[PDB]
């Protein structure tokens, strides 16, 4: 079972507890790291997103051997350089893959970046292709990046580059943007981006990743869900080995305009901002924890199989120790080829949680054992 996490190289700059370093990672709690995020220049050639990811005068070693420095004590794991995210918008994306030689460009300068600060594979994160240009224009990128792995391999003799995607879980995004069938033989894998199905942008107060449908959302929503999507990817002619089921650390939060209206498909304004994430609208486990400890109650949703708090008139969509369970029962049962974590960051990743056992990272941790096999220790002597 594939199991990889993403590592955001911003997440350093969070305040005190949640200030993540690659150092925070523990053994065997992933089977790949992808490196969140690679950059590129205006000619498509590739740089270092963040000064400090390269070994500098101020911060030491950089990033990114920090989090490759990772294989030494976990002698099984890989990393991935990932490309893209959605801050990055698509204006450059449909650029670099215009034509033949700008998409050399790109793949010869991420080949050889990769290879110089230690990765094992490149991951495109756009998002995302739209439209007949863009998606025969993907499927060309995807093709040519996995022609040039193959030959540097051939020719360098080292294992082959992985190449990877994080792609769309809507059925609209992915009609518009994915010929599948010619996508499929090139990737190595898919990280199927299950989640931010519902979310602040919009006044339905709904679920981030919802493992299956429910009656309480209108039935127009019906596809907007972990099973549906993957499923979907499925039919479309990606095999299950490659499917990876995205789960998320965060939530998506409501100021709700109706204070005693707090069923699922309600309506409402964006969350309060949270302490450490400040976004409005999202938050991270270790900060809805601490809102259990507050006061806020507790729902399990049962038809989509996922929790919800609400305090006072702040409503809250996230993942817990049963959700992840489930969906991890639903990964086995129907046999996809594993689960990814966005991101490691947001998980109570140091055991900090005022209400904490003990356990680092008590969501993710349910990966590593429930699809590795994988006991992850509690924190302490
Ligand atoms: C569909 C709209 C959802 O809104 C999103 C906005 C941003 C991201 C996230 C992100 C950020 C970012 C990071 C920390 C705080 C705020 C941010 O806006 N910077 N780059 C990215 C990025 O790619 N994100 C999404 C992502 C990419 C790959 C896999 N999973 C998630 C995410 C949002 O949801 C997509």
């Amino acid at each position: 079972y594939i199991r990889p996490c993403y590592f955001t190289n911003w997440a350093q700059y969070r305040q005190g507890r949640a200030k993540f370093v690659p150092e925070d990672y523990t053994p065997g709690l992933c089977t790949h790291i992808l490196f969140a995020f690679g950059w590129m220049n205006a000619d498509y050639t590739v740089r270092a997103y963040d000064p400090a990811d390269l070994p500098n005068d101020w911060a030491g070693e950089g990033m990114y051997r920090r989090v490759n420095k990772l294989k030494v004590t976990d002698t099984q794991l890989k990393t991935l350089l990932s490309f893209g995210g959605w801050s990055f918008g698509t204006a450059l994306f449909q650029g670099m893959a215009a034509s033949s030689a700008s998409r050399k460009v790109f793949i010869d300068s991420a080949i050889t970046f990769v290879r110089t600060w230690g990765f094992d594979g490149i991951d495109i994160d756009w998002e995302y292709p739209s439209g007949a240009t863009d998606m025969a224009n993907y499927v060309a990128l995807v093709k040519e990046l996995k022609a040039a792995c193959e030959s540097e391999a051939g020719s360098t003799g080292k294992d082959r580059l992985l190449v990877t995607a994080a792609v769309a879980a809507g059925p609209a995004t992915i009609d518009a943007g994915y010929d599948i069938p010619n996508l499929a033989p090139n990737f190595d894998f898919i990280l199927l981006m299950s989640y931010d199905f519902f979310g602040a942008w919009a006044s339905l107060v709904g679920f981030n990743s919802p493992l299956y449908a429910t009656t309480e959302l209108p039935a127009e929503w019906n596809g907007w869900n972990v099973d549906s999507s993957a499923r979907y990817w499925n039919q479309k002619g990606m095999p299950k080995e490659k499917i990876i089921v995205g789960m998320p650390t965060y939530g998506r939060g409501w100021t709700l305009n109706n204070a005693s209206a707090i069923n699922p498909g309600t309506s409402g304004s964006p969350a309060k901002i949270t302490q450490y994430v400040q976004e409005a609208g999202v938050g991270a486990y270790f900060e809805f924890c601490e809102m259990l400890a507050n006061g806020a109650t507790r729902y399990w949703d049962s038809q989509s199989q996922v929790p919800y708090l609400v305090q006072g008139n702040q409503w809250w969509s996230y993942d817990d120790e049963e959700s992840f369970a489930n969906k991890m029962a639903y990964v086995k049962r129907e046999g996809y080829g594993g689960a990814f974590v966005w991101t490691l960051d947001f998980d109570d990743f140091n055991a900090g949680c005022s209400n904490s056992n003990g356990q680092l990272y008590p969501l993710i941790s349910v990966i590593a054992k429930e699809l590795g096999g994988v006991i992850i220790p509690k924190k302490g002597g």
